[PDB]
């Protein structure tokens, strides 16, 4: 029959080739790739049902499907992909972020089932990137605005299974089953989207019965709730395996994090295994690594800093950073060893944590002073370069690790500006540039080994822990299955009571 969930935000505009306020889960109900990402890093046929490959490795030719309507009943050609694509790339620079949007050359509709893409290099990551959820993803080219989505477009019209219903109040977004879907007919006919800002309310909302279904691991639900429920048989919870991680990102290009001893100092300070059963409820794994080892050419040996005071203090003497008597913070040069930890000030967990981080932090004579703001504050210190620590996390499959390395390359984000005072930064950025055009699998895994090694080696990041999806369910909806891609939420997989 018909579900009801909620969301703290409504889910945008829905246009397809652009990046917040359109909330991604929504972008993937209404919007299709050519090819699917699959769990185990593979890809299937989607709407191209199957391509060609030049002995270049550049030039790729797409056979679609031929059988595929947008919701409209407006055919998706060739050329209506090809149109999508020029969308995309007029739009160029802010998807620099992606590599894929700069490696494309021409995409050209060779007939109205033939779809040709040329790329500059040989880029590996290349189908996998196309199987992402932005941008590069179909509306009908009948909505461009002046033959462009740069600047809006008109209705959400895409060839998926779910239909964004005409908005009439703001605190609901009503998505209905695509009865004219070209692929499987959800089970589902509608999900009503509840637009619940407080993380209590939801929570109140979901006790209530007015909510089948929370899919979600960025603040859906209070964690403290969420352990509760999980506790008692009225609800479902679950935790899939981990899915990304779950760090500090530390200011290299600012005093006092800039000093290689301090960040390794500051890498043994905090007790994580305390910290995950203290302030996360126990819900999440140690991370020693800024990419689990199960992440594709992250199994590289590298070695953990331990919860360790007494080696952390060693590293800050043999720094320079010295305990006045009896003074219980570091001086260099009768300069305080300070460090300002920004975070959300609304995320009980990112307050909760930032204690503990601070009271690890102060037993090894470090001073860390605890900035809370709004959301959107710590959102332009990430991309001004305005901290000295600040909470940061990766992106999951596919993303993690060619895009987040991809990524880190591009001035304005939060990993270029924490890497900023590295000797190394424009040759680890060479190496990400060189990994990503890579086919010979020795230079691909050595290349990868050398990026993560000099991150790692240099204490950029300190790794708190690896956070997995999380699932609160009415228990008459039965096991929930975990959409591959991390951001994205399986609707169509779900079965009515
Ligand atoms: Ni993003």
């Amino acid at each position: 029959d018909e579900i009801t969930t909620a969301w703290p935000v409504n889910v945008g505009p829905l246009n397809p080739h652009l990046y917040t306020p359109n909330q991604m889960f929504a972008q993937s109900m209404v919007y299709e790739p050519l090819v699917k990402y699959q769990a185990d890093g593979s890809v299937i046929p989607w709407l191209a049902k199957s391509w060609t490959h030049s002995e270049d490795g550049k030039t790729w030719t797409f056979t679609l499907r031929d059988d595929v309507k947008f919701s409209n009943g407006e055919p998706f050609d060739a050329e209506a992909a090809a149109e999508n694509f020029r969308a995309v790339l007029d739009n160029r620079q802010r998807h620099a972020w992606l590599e894929l949007a700069n490696q494309i050359v021409d995409v050209k509709a060779l007939s109205k089932t033939e779809l040709q893409i040329t790329l500059k290099s040989a880029y590996y990551p290349f189908l996998q990137e196309l199987a992402l959820p932005r941008p590069f993803r179909f509306i009908a080219p009948s909505q461009f605005k002046n033959h462009e989505t740069m600047n809006g477009i008109k209705a959400p019209i895409g060839t998926g299974p779910w239909i964004l219903q005409e908005s009439k109040l703001n605190q609901y977004d009503v998505f209905v089953r695509n009865e004219n879907y070209w692929g499987e007919k959800p089970a589902i006919k509608k999900i009503t989207f509840n637009v619940i800002p407080d993380p209590t309310t939801r929570a109140v909302a979901f006790e209530t019965g007015d909510i089948d279904l929370l899919y979600g691991n960025e603040g859906l639900l209070p964690l403290d709730t969420f352990a509760r429920f999980s506790q008692n048989p009225a609800y479902h919870t679950q935790l899939s395996q981990p899915i990304e991680t779950v760090m500090l990102a530390l200011n290299t290009a600012k005093a006092p994090t800039n000093e290689l001893a301090v960040r390794e100092a500051l890498n043994y300070a905090v007790n994580k295994k305390s910290l995950i059963d203290n302030a996360l409820y126990g819900t999440q794994q140690v991370a020693d690594t800024l990419f689990a080892p199960s992440v594709p050419y992250a199994n590289l040996g590298l070695k953990p800093s331990q919860y360790d005071p007494q080696k952390a203090k060693a590293l800050l003497e043999k720094a320079g950073w010295t305990l006045p008597a009896g003074k219980d913070i570091r001086e260099k040069n009768g300069q305080p060893l300070r460090i300002e930890l920004s975070f959300i000030g609304t995320d009980a967990l990112s307050k909760s944590m930032a204690e503990i981080i601070r009271a690890d932090m102060r037993q090894i004579g470090a001073d860390v002073s605890l900035i809370g703001e709004e959301e959107s504050s710590i959102y332009a210190r990430q991309r001004d370069g305005r901290f000295g620590m600040i909470f940061h996390r990766t992106w999951g499959a596919p993303y993690d690790p060619h895009a987040f390395l991809s990524s880190m390359r591009v001035p304005s984000h939060a990993d270029f500006q924490a890497q900023q005072g590295l000797a190394d930064k424009p040759l680890i950025d060479k190496e990400i540039g060189e990994v990503l055009a890579t086919h010979d699998e020795t230079q691909r895994q050595a290349l990868y080994r050398d990026i993560l090694t000099r991150l790692h080696d240099e204490a950029v990041y300190l790794p708190i822990s690896y956070i997995s999806m999380m699932v609160v369910s009415k228990p008459e909806l039965g096991n929930i299955p975990y959409a591959p891609i991390a951001t994205e939420i399986p609707f169509e997989q779900i079965k009515p009571v």
